[PDB]
């Protein structure tokens, strides 16, 4: 239901935010790709983003926390989309 090909575009993704590498996004990480896309999260806010996903709390976001938060952000747009189609 996720899909190998989801998964592996997930960790394209991933990449793009785990950029050393080292299979984690970090707030700094996540910060630097934050405002690469011109926003200007606080590191309360990446922080935050950081803390919403990682399941773990080990203060990283590894790909499965983020498989898990795209996964479910891939299933909420789902669920949106067939709202929208009702509204
Ligand atoms: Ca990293
Ligand atoms: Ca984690």
């Amino acid at each position: 239901q996720l899909t190998e090909e989801q998964i592996a575009e997930f960790k394209e993704a991933f990449s793009l935010f785990d950029k050393d590498g080292d299979g984690t996004i970090t707030t700094k990480e996540l910060g630097t790709v934050m405002r690469s896309l011109g926003q200007n999260p606080t590191e309360a806010e990446l922080q935050d983003m950081i803390n919403e996903v990682d399941a773990d709390g080990n203060g990283t976001i590894d790909f499965p926390e983020f498989l898990t938060m795209m996964a479910r952000k891939m299933k909420d747009t789902d669920s949106e989309e067939e709202i929208r189609e009702a509204f």
